[PDB]
């Protein structure tokens, strides 16, 4: 069994390269994902997550963050029927609003389905060990790998991360519990990803050799 | 003004199966090769250069290996640590207490004047360093900051460049916690074949970002 991580990135180049508004890039990036969610399910991948939103990225304005959230959001009101559908992350800086939405969404999925869809937003590994810490501060004899693990934003180690847009870097999206998750980098816009830039990329990803220190 | 540059340095069995010598030799050569890689760092403006060591699970290969590899690093500080200012840190409790003792000698002694300071990490894992850093602060402060988190980590400052030479495009265990803006460049060349050009067209890419 392996998972999946999304990194979207490339909108607003799309809307310039596209000559479109910001708004209908992230409509495009709403029906991309839906597609990437169903080709990720059709992989065999038990968990498809999808880094929503850094803890940065909530300092644009609040057009943009209006715009962005509720494309993420449309998303799942499109796919939540059909799969488990879950969300973590730095809570404390969403709009209350799109906790309140996906929250209803989250209830209303498939929790007996095979597939997930997890978003995680307000990805931040200081953030997300300073709230772990201020949880178990105090309380706890001692933190243990199983605790940490437990209240980590992702729940299980990733296996594969992809993240178009051109950046080889990480961000503030590096997955706490994923010593060993390949990463893989194109130049391609999200929104102009394929089906069969998505198979290469699957390609190269599980052809490499996976060691693990040993 | 603070620059650094933290190296991921692999490949050694491929390397010795490819030259057909020993890993004792490829190690040999790595360490010739990290001695050549600190220089360059130091010509290039870097105020601190950070080589990961070792994974936690590194140290789950036989003995062997691990005696080989750690032996290798500790040579390059053996010939390093008169001209330059060396500090390490990392997971110590799962590094063989011989090294422990000879590095801790050798950053004793080391040039503490330095302008340009080799840091060693070993034993990296970002599950062990959030553990430590917990069980540190257990209790004792009201609230962690982001000021404490940064002055515990396993790397003490931001990272400006992270580069992983042999080829794999992951991180191994070797993510440094506090680099959330680090620019990543990876090559499949084996690091003991890396040449000062390589190294060159790597900080092309990495300072044209
Ligand atoms: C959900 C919220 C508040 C923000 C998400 C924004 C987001 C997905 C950014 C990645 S795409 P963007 O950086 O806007 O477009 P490019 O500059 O990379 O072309
Ligand atoms: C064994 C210890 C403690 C440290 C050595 C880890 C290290 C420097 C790995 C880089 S080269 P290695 O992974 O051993 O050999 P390859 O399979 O990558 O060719
Ligand atoms: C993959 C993803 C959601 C990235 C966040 O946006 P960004 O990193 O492109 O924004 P910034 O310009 O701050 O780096
Ligand atoms: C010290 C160092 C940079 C080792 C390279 O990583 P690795 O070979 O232990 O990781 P993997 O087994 O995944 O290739
Ligand atoms: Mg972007
Ligand atoms: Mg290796």
């Amino acid at each position: 069994m392996t998972n999946l991580m999304l990194l979207p990135d490339g909108m607003r180049r799309w809307s310039q390269k596209q000559g479109i508004s910001l708004d209908d890039s992230y409509a495009a990036m709403t029906d991309k994902l839906v597609e990437f969610t169903g080709w990720a399910r059709e992989e065999g991948f038990t968990t498809f997550y999808v880094t929503v939103s850094s803890v940065a990225n909530y300092s644009r304005s609040e057009e943009q963050v209006t715009t962005a959230m509720n494309a993420f959001t449309e998303v799942v009101r499109r796919c939540h029927d059909t799969l488990n559908f879950n969300y973590s992350g730095t809570l404390e800086v969403v709009p209350e609003r799109w906790l309140t939405e996906l929250e209803a969404l989250r209830a209303k999925s498939d929790s007996q389905s095979d597939f997930t869809l997890h978003f995680i937003m307000g990805m931040s590994l200081a953030h997300e060990v300073i709230g772990i810490f201020n949880k178990f501060n105090g309380k706890i004899p001692a933190l243990t790998e199983e605790l940490l693990a437990a209240n980590a934003y992702v729940p299980e180690p990733v296996d594969f991360l992809i993240r178009p847009g051109g950046h080889v870097r990480m961000s503030s999206f590096y997955p706490l519990m994923s010593p060993f998750a390949e990463m893989y980098f194109c130049p391609t816009l999200l929104n102009d990803m394929t089906r069969a830039d998505f198979d290469v990329a699957l390609e190269d990803l599980r052809e490499r050799d996976r060691r693990y220190g040993l």
